[PDB]
């Protein structure tokens, strides 16, 4: 039967019971020992309340806000007898503030995004840089510098960000092995960064193709997705953003850097969900992805940075999302951007509504001697239904990653604020893999210059096919 | 009963029997008196042959080519006893050469596109300008100058190009009434151009939204459309192209004009089916259209050009397509452009396969005192099935326009080479209207600057919402 990894000796407070909370709850119940009355879900939605009631779990129907979060969460997380676990799977709440509160009170913490308090993403007085995931991530890095060590809090540990950081490490090990390079696997950040440098990894796409399809066609004026519509649209309207590689020799006129922080990022002055990049996955082959900002675009590039003695970056990979969401989401973006406003309504596809498909999610490492290598999960909806309830394939990759991070945090409970890049990738993948379906590594000879130039002039760099100049879709 | 407009006494030579030929044949049989044995259908495909054989119509299984067209077509066109009618609904054939051959032999002629001989659309030695619909149309204008008058040949008389020219005239009449502009209805090209100028029509979109949906979801690696896949992809890979208004104050860096010809056009050095424009239809409301090149973008702008005594253009409207095809076609374009190559397979949706939807096809006249006015057809698939066989709503708008043009040609058989803009629009609409479903005029206060500027800096012209600078979507 299913492994029970650890006892949780305190309250389990799940903030948010949307598509990810609904998929994560059964995994927590399955894989951890605790008295049932220890678990409580907090979500303002009536829909969520009804589902929670049907699942027999405690539910508090309340929005967590800047004004109530201390009064609500401190008693809940400290109810005892020992250390609780805040499992934050919400929108509209501050990851930073909730994380800090959990830490101050000795509770473990995990989330899947650096979310801000409601109001931030559309605040007209914020400059684009301030709305970037680079800037949100810097608040977490600052919190870590301010209070090193202490109770473990895991930032951005879903499928992506999250699992994909573990895939990058496995992909690097595999690339080395496939070249006949043997020996000790890297242990330290610096060693991982040098492995990427030494292997000639110029950049990495988080290369995803969701092929899940519903039993009904996309309704007019309804945004359809396989996970948070609100969350997808919010990140989609943030600036396009990427970890920026040392090999790059061109950026768009509307690209901008940052004065401060880890140094690994640029952003573009346009919304990422209306920015296209040329990319590739094994099932899609060549496809457009949307250049939607993601925490790991920065965190992976930062993690794999090699600096010289003076502290100057001398190697860093480009890293960004290249997302092809489900067909109905593609249509939803075309509708939304074409209308200039959010649809009147939205819906998230339930497993009962999905007729077939997979969430093909992996990392595409390029520029090395074998050109490009994609490593990741090809989890299908049919396998999903066999192995975990109340979610689709998109959901299960995320919920199983939260499970893995929770196991890691319980096993390493004094590690301080950590990113997915800081965790033991082998342990995390050991926990997660039973929920990932086929996990495969595939080489390809495809590059962004395949078939180009066509019959129109274009600005391309034929000396270096994977340059962002060639990847970015431009007029 | 259905009106039988005229007897056709000579051969009826239908070149091509794909979606439009299949929809047009039954209308020809319905609306003209003739011995069925005088029909002949020419198409290279087995699929077409079996359909023709099922209708008990003479069929010749040949591709018409530059090498064979004279020897193949002349005996068919001249078989007698009376004047024949060449109904050209093909791909890969020269409209110009076939039209000239028909005229040389006294046969009436109609088509729905200025098609070139196979090889043109992908010829790598052609400069972009030479690949343009403007250039193709100029070959037709030159033929007309070289041989004025004579046997009628109707160029580009489908739904669009074709019908939409008649809609422009009706829309101008309606606007004049609604704006209280006095004067008699124009009866010459010069008078129509002056009316458009006097009404302050800055430009016109051919504003189309196809909402037809099939009973099966879009297959991976299959291009799906409601009419010619080959034809749509060919025009989609031609340069984006538009009739260019005198009111425009800006064009993109990759726009180009023409050194010769009617003077009415520009094109962009990028493919039209991967070029988006902000537009509007009554059912879509605000939407993206694709800026796919079309004959009428040039012909309507040219028709409505006012020149001074010296012959310099002092007024001309912008005119271009703003096409939102069916959702499966939108996905097909994303797939094709994302892959960098045509899909392995394609299919045209049959009425038996379509579950619901309309082809909302009209003209959006903007810049006048009531902002914007859309006039056109909202034909549904359900109405289509009630009134005509063997076609979907897209096909019926086209086949019924061909019918109208054929009636007009029989009633005006010595009018020379004519475009849809040259035909008597009321007679054509009188014939066509029974097949158009609801035909309506709708005003809107929408403009391309609605909601702008938003979250990011944009390169807009706030002085005039309808400038192309505001309409064109930048990547
Ligand atoms: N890293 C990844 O791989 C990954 C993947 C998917 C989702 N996510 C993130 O996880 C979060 C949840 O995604 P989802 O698909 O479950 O979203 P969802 O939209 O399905 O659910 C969000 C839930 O948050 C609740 N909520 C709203 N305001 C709240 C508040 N003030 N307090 C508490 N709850 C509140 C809503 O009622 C809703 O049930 C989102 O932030 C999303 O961006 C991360
Ligand atoms: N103006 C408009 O509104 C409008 C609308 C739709 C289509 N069209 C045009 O009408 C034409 C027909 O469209 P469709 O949807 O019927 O296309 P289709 O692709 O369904 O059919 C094209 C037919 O042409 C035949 N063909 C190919 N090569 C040939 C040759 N050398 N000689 C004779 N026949 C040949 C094919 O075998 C096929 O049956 C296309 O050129 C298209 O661009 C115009």
């Amino acid at each position: 039967d299913w492994p029970v990894y650890h006892r949780i000796d305190g309250p389990i407070v799940m903030i948010g019971f949307g598509s990810i909370g609904r998929g994560t709850l059964p995994l927590i119940e399955r894989h951890f020992a605790f008295d049932r009355s220890k678990l409580v879900v907090i979500d303002p939605s009536d829909e969520a309340r009804k589902l929670a009631e049907a699942r027999g779990v405690r539910f508090i129907q309340q929005a967590v806000t800047r004004d109530n979060y201390r009064e609500l969460l401190v008693p809940l997380l400290t109810a005892g007898p020992g250390q609780g676990f805040c499992v934050n799977l919400s929108v509209d709440t501050s990851s930073l503030d909730i994380m800090e509160l959990a830490r101050e009170n000795g509770a473990l913490y995990i989330d899947t995004v650096v979310e801000p308090w409601l109001g931030f993403y559309f605040d007209p007085d914020l400059k684009p840089e301030a709305r970037s995931n680079y800037a949100l991530r810097e608040t977490v890095l600052a919190a870590r510098r301010n209070k090193p060590g202490g109770t473990t809090a895991v930032s951005c540990c879903g499928a992506n960000p999250g699992m994909v950081s573990w895939f990058v490490k496995q992909a690097l090990v595999n690339l080395a092995a496939d070249l006949g390079v043997t020996g000790e696997e890297p242990t330290t950040r610096e060693e991982w960064a040098r492995l990427a440098m030494d292997l000639g990894v110029k950049g990495i796409h988080i290369a995803e193709r969701d092929t899940q399809r519903a039993s009904f066609p996309k309704p007019f004026d309804v945004f359809v997705n396989t996970w948070s519509v609100e969350g997808f649209v919010s990140e989609g309207l943030q600036p396009a953003e990427l970890g920026w590689g040392t090999f790059e020799r061109w950026m768009p006129d509307n690209a901008r850097g940052h004065d401060s922080g880890c140094g690994a990022g640029i952003y573009l002055l346009q919304p990422g969900a209306n920015t296209r990049v040329r990319s590739w996955t094994p099932t899609a082959m060549a496809q457009y992805g949307f250049l939607v900002t993601h925490n790991e675009s920065i965190s992976i590039a930062d993690f794999l940075t090699v600096r010289d003695a003076a502290g100057q970056a001398v190697y860093r990979p480009t890293c960004h999302y290249a997302y092809h969401p489900c067909n109905d989401a593609v249509l939803s973006l075309h509708e939304m951007f074409g209308s200039g406003k959010r649809q009147s309504d939205w819906r998230i596809l339930d497993e009962t509504e999905i007729v077939d498909g997979i969430d093909e999610l992996g990392v595409l490492l390029y520029g090395h001697g074998k050109n490009a290598y994609w490593y990741g999960s090809q989890l299908s909806i049919e396998e999903t239904r066999r192995i975990a309830p109340d979610q689709n394939a998109t959901g299960l990759q995320v919920s199983s990653a939260v499970l893995a991070g929770m196991v890691w945090a319980l096993e390493n409970p004094n590690a301080g604020i950590v990113e997915a890049d800081d965790l033991d990738f082998r342990r995390c993948l050991e926990v997660q893999t039973p929920y990932l379906g086929p996990v495969v590594g595939v080489y390809t000879d495809w590059t962004p210059l395949a078939g180009r130039p066509g019959l129109f002039p274009e600005d391309i760099d034929t000396s270096d096919p994977w340059q962002f100049r060639n990847v970015l879709v431009r007029d």
